[PDB]
């Protein structure tokens, strides 16, 4: 599960409207991104998004993504790299190992999560404005029950 | 700005695919959150995203927002509440107020934005999943000339 897989074992989740994305299953320890640059595009990156609670205290979590060409990128869902929670409307860093941990549990029984693009720029190293326009698509998969049993 | 503003006064932004927002103009100093909640809804959070790269350096940064009814939340376009220095895939906090400034006054200049919604629940408490099924709808507006050419 950091190699990419093969079409009858990809489980493709559904967009939504806010570039959001559903599984008909929960997430598990691996997700897929699969982008298809523009042409004039020499970089792209994002994440995908994750909050949770626990008791009284509310985080978010990102795991974030880059790339140069049309590629499929695996994201660890055990290894997050910004989590903060969320107090007021200010936020604060979490460095806590126990504290990260029990979120990446509980991020990893979800069935849905929040995909971004934040920064792309083309092949003279101008920005694209908006990112988004950069890619001529975007999906992300999980492995299949199959796949999953090897 | 700070106070929301009569319907003939918003220059409403037009909503894209991965929750992108885009405006016929510059954004300036303030941008207005209209929202609408859901009958069970006791919570919402989330925020407006942007990307600006400073010679080599690439950061990311959001305003954040939230809210127990329907609302408008105006924002302050010069007070960003967490920015980060994106390298490679990692991340580091930025305090740097000469870094920050610089960036809000680019920020400024934008004429697109991303809305997110975080998170979500309900008036028990429990988390609503996904947290956008929390609002009948969601909007983003700025002032208009007009309105601005006061002060």
């Amino acid at each position: 599960g950091l190699a990419p897989l093969a079409d009858g074992e990809k489980l493709y989740g559904k967009k939504g409207s806010e570039g959001t994305v559903t599984f008909t299953k929960a997430i598990g320890d691996n997700a897929f991104v699969e982008i298809k640059t523009g042409a004039d595009t020499g970089f792209m990156n994002g994440c995908l998004g994750f909050s949770e609670s626990i008791d009284g205290k509310n985080y978010w979590v990102a795991y974030v993504w880059q790339t140069k060409k049309s590629d499929t990128i695996s994201i660890d869902m055990s290894s997050p790299v910004q989590i903060a929670e969320i107090i007021g409307t200010e936020t604060q860093e979490v460095t806590d190992a126990d504290t990260i941990k029990k979120l990446t549990d509980k991020i990893k029984t979800e069935k849905s999560a929040l995909l971004q693009v934040w920064y792309a720029s083309d092949k003279t190293g101008k920005q694209i404005d908006p990112a988004d326009s950069a890619s001529e698509s975007i999906e992300v998969y999980i492995p299949s029950a199959s796949a999953d049993e090897a």
